[PDB]
Parts: C-alpha cells; sequence; structure tokens
DNA sequence: TTGCAGTGCCCACAGAGGCCAGCAGGGGGCGCTAGTGAGGTGGTTTTTATATGTTTTGTTATGTATTGTTTATTTTCCCTTTAATTTTAGGATATGAAAACAAGAAT
C-alpha cells in the first residue's frame, strides 16, 4: 500500500494503456480502462436496466434515478437547491469564483467580480 | 388622412447553467502464495566414565657367601748339649838316588 501511495507524490505510472497515452498509478485503474477499449461490461443496474461502463456511475445512477427522500445540497452563496455535489463543485466554479479582471455590466458602468453579482445586478 | 417618433409583441439563436456519464485520484480491506527463519525432536555417535582382567611392582623369606674369632697345629727363633768333623803334630813308610862294589873292556 505505502509503495503505491508513493507514486501520489513522486508521479511515477509504472502502468501503460497499449491501446492510448493513458497510465495509471497502480492495476485496478488499468484494468478499469481496459473496459472502455474492450467494451466488457460486468455490472448490471436492476431497476431500469440501463447501461453503464462503470460501478460508481451506477451507484449514482440508482441514487439519482430509483431512490426517494435522499438529501440535496444548497448553494451558500445563492438560494437554488440542486441534487449533485460535483455539479455544486462546477456551480462555485462557474458562478461564484472569483474573476480577477472583472467583468462590466451590460448597461451600466458597474464593474463585478463575480459572474452571479453580475447577473444578480 | 399622413409622416414622424416612439411602443408592443413575437420569434429565435445565443447564452447560460444544471444535468449527466465518463474517468481518474487516494485510500481501505481481502485471496493467495514463495521463501526463509527459527524452534523442537529424533538419531547418532561419541565421549566421558566405569568396571574387570592381566600384569607389573613391591615386599618378604631363605640360602649362600663373606668376614671375623678364638683356638691350634706349624713354625721358627733362641738356647745348652752332644756327634761328626776338621786340624795339627809325630811316627812310620817308600821309592829314589847317590854311593859303593863288582864286572867287562881297554891300554
Ligand atoms: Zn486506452
Ligand atoms: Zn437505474
Ligand atoms: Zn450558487
Ligand atoms: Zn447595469
Amino acid at each position: 500500500k505505502l509503495k503505491r501511495h508513493i507514486r501520489s507524490h513522486t508521479g511515477e505510472r509504472p502502468f501503460q494503456c497499449s491501446l492510448c497515452s493513458y497510465a495509471s498509478r497502480d492495476t485496478y485503474k488499468l484494468k478499469r480502462h481496459m473496459r472502455t477499449h474492450s467494451g466488457e461490461k460486468p455490472y448490471e443496474c436492476y431497476i431500469c436496466h440501463a447501461r453503464f461502463t462503470q460501478s460508481g456511475t451506477m451507484k449514482m445512477h440508482i441514487l439519482q434515478k430509483h431512490t426517494e427522500n435522499v438529501a440535496k445540497f444548497h448553494c451558500p452563496h445563492c438560494d437554488t437547491v440542486i441534487a449533485r455535489k460535483s455539479d455544486l463543485g462546477v456551480h462555485l466554479r462557474k458562478q461564484h469564483s472569483y474573476i480577477e479582471q472583472g467583468k462590466k455590466c451590460r448597461y451600466c458602468d458597474a464593474v463585478f467580480h463575480e459572474r452571479y453579482a453580475l447577473i444578480q445586478h
């Protein structure tokens, strides 16, 4: 485990994908990459029978599509609710990240440093 | 009624941001095995140790040989007394040698 861990600092990727440029830190990530070229798909969502490449994708599918009463995530800055955490990530990166050079209002001279305040104005 | 100045509405293509699969990042827990590492047991020999038999060493007793001891028969040194043995006259013998006599021979 520690031998495998040290590549997280160094960056060694001693496992090459013979069919593309990808290179993984350990055996499992390479075996998981192989399904995309071979097209093998061992796992199956038992409810809708929709097809997926990856187990975790299926688990998130079940959680968002065939599950009830699941907790959501509220943006701290704005008042909108959205389902997935990673989409809350992309929301904070595209709308509430600090914009260095600023953006000016289309109709007045006021300049803003966050896209949210701009759209709100 | 119209031209002009200003408004309403409908569309649409952009723009935007949540939705979504895909995919890669670090880390937790299991399936299985090669390869030593060490520890324990068994076998082997072996080595120390012990006991028995044989022989070697030490001690004891008997016989032989050596040294000493008072006899003890030589033996040998020293007397006084004879028994040959020697020496010195003294008389007698003998054998010689002159001496006298007698006998040839010569002058
Ligand atoms: Zn590849
Ligand atoms: Zn499903
Ligand atoms: Zn927000
Ligand atoms: Zn403005």
